[PDB]
């Protein structure tokens, strides 16, 4: 384990901690190290579950790094987007039991990792909000992430949240079903362990087949047109009008 | 704007008011004027959102005009049904932000317009009920409208509501998620404006792409078999047994 | 009516009572008699609705009889599974109004019958739990049953419940929408009759077309690959590793 941008720690439970300050942005390095490390954990027969969390409280993950997609060549965008898809595909289809101990704000990209988990626990910190606010950035959530959201909080709620780019604070996220539980910040990790222990009481093979059964359609919808999705992101992101608002948004970030 | 059956009024917000008393029935004239007017509003770059409402409080819309489909020739039915599909397709796929200020009873057809909106606000008048009660009329909601309903209140609730032809009063409609908000009658229009203002804080292009993304599948399911849907309505509606109950239902309306 | 494993009793309402103690297991005999009897009721123009229930309070149905699928030849498994599909297809697609008066525990298979009904009423007995706990048995709910569950309590809830094999007691089942109503045990049957009476106020033809419309996609997904589903069950069930856990589970049942 590189243990550079993501620390992997540790019965049958491993913890992956985002270590990419200031805001655990999803850089290409990060996306790459995450998948590679996730794979080692999956082939490690002694690991049955994984808890995802930020090593630094405050921000779970700010999501994609806008810089990775500004003033770059098409080949890079293609490579980049493929890595984002990969991250989603590997998490969403993982045979491990995944639990998000959301100990910080988790907008857009950060929210996708949480959405791929089998259970989501959030810190009762009013400053922490989770949701897909792409629309506000002049961007739009990819169809597959959208389906993942729909499968989580319902089609109607997703329709409103995605268009308004809604970011839900703890109580609201719980009410809409975006998170499954809200506990005081200091209990988030221990609760993740409690819940994890329960999932471990489930025979691995049948749990995994059930999970696979629940998600194949959603994943397959992406896998069958992966190249087309990459081409579309490259086209859309390369547009001067969109490249532009990607600058005004970055500058306002100063 | 004809401003005959539908009044179009008026920053970036236009209001379309049903003006087809006694019950704002969805006559062919009405369906036709509505689409034509809606189109002018969509190509009017100064209009970003539209609030739908009855110019006369009490009845939002009674839905289709049963007379338009009794003792008519197949060619008429085909033409009629095509206009109903059109009304749904244009509203459901509109790039404008649509908000229903439901200031009256809104059964069947009236409910479809509300279901196509991006947000639904209803007057807290116990006499106002909204829902798809086709089954009671011996009729059945079209598959696409059914999918729209399913996407709104869930498959299970829709299954019950559509079979029982349930009409929900304010509190109930809110509880099932059919409407997003319930306010005192006199505040319905102002609230529609408040909410609308918020949606306007969302960059138009990304909001529109998101919306389009959420609804294409549903709409496309109709577009790919539009002619077949028209043929089916014509067959089903032309049946003597169904034409019959369409008389006993009309007579009881005296 | 054989009236051996299932008693058929009786305006326009018939009652089918599971009579296969000790636990109303879904034996092949039972599955066969149920379908045959259900068919007589459907072709009996004087019967419009059917209430399902256990003649013996305590256990609605324990679901499939594990013995029917241990140490058997492939031809039997194929025959068996075809009968399970049949039971689901006939109930799910029935033109009759089906109401489950759940007067006992209803795990796995028992839960499938309840899920196929148009309305579910449960006895307020804390000892009664309903849900699909296949995963715990080292088994997994078939895709079609999974879709039926998803259509009932939502995709997210189903994902959790199916993986954890959750069994919901009355209050919990009501909260998740698995059951539509919870009444004191002694009122279950009378309530089933009350509700049934209401569904009868709905014109049969339009109710049936609506229902058919709501469920064809789900059913058709199975019908188009029925043989493949049978082959898969036979393969999966025949595996020595799965045949094994099917013994350790049976032995622990002593
Ligand atoms: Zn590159
Ligand atoms: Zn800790
Ligand atoms: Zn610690
Ligand atoms: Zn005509
Ligand atoms: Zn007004
Ligand atoms: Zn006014
Ligand atoms: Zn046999
Ligand atoms: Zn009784
Ligand atoms: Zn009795």
């Amino acid at each position: 384990f590189s243990n550079k941008r993501v620390l992997v720690e540790k019965a049958g439970i491993a913890v992956m901690k985002f270590k990419n300050p200031p805001v655990n942005s999803l850089s290409l390095e990060f996306l790459t190290e995450f998948v590679i490390s996730l794979e080692k954990l999956e082939n490690d027969k002694s690991i049955r579950g994984v808890i995802l969390t930020s090593e630094r409280p405050g921000i779970f993950s700010a999501g994609l790094d806008l810089m990775e997609m500004y003033g770059r060549n098409p080949a890079h965008y293609a490579e980049y987007w493929k890595a984002v898809q990969e991250l989603w595909l590997r998490l969403y289809l993982s045979n491990l039991t995944l639990i998000s101990a959301i100990n910080g704000a988790s907008p857009a990209g950060g929210c996708l990792m949480a959405l791929t988990c089998d259970y989501r626990i959030m810190a009762d910190n009013s400053k922490y909000t989770i949701g897909l606010n792409e629309s506000l950035l002049g961007i739009v959530a990819p169809f597959w992430l959208k389906d993942n959201y729909v499968n989580t909080i319902g089609h109607r709620a997703a329709e409103r949240a995605l268009q308004l780019g809604t970011l839900f604070p703890p109580a609201e996220a719980l009410k809409v079903g975006l998170v499954d539980e809200v506990v005081p910040e200091d209990q988030v990790h221990s609760k993740a362990r409690s819940v994890m222990a329960k999932w471990f009481t489930i025979p691995d093979h049948s749990r995994q087949l059930t999970k696979s059964m629940m998600r194949k359609a959603t994943a397959d919808n992406l896998i069958k047109q992966r190249e087309a999705d990459i081409q579309n992101f490259t086209s859309f992101i390369s547009r001067d009008s969109i490249q532009k608002s990607l600058h005004v948004y970055l500058e306002k970030l100063k």
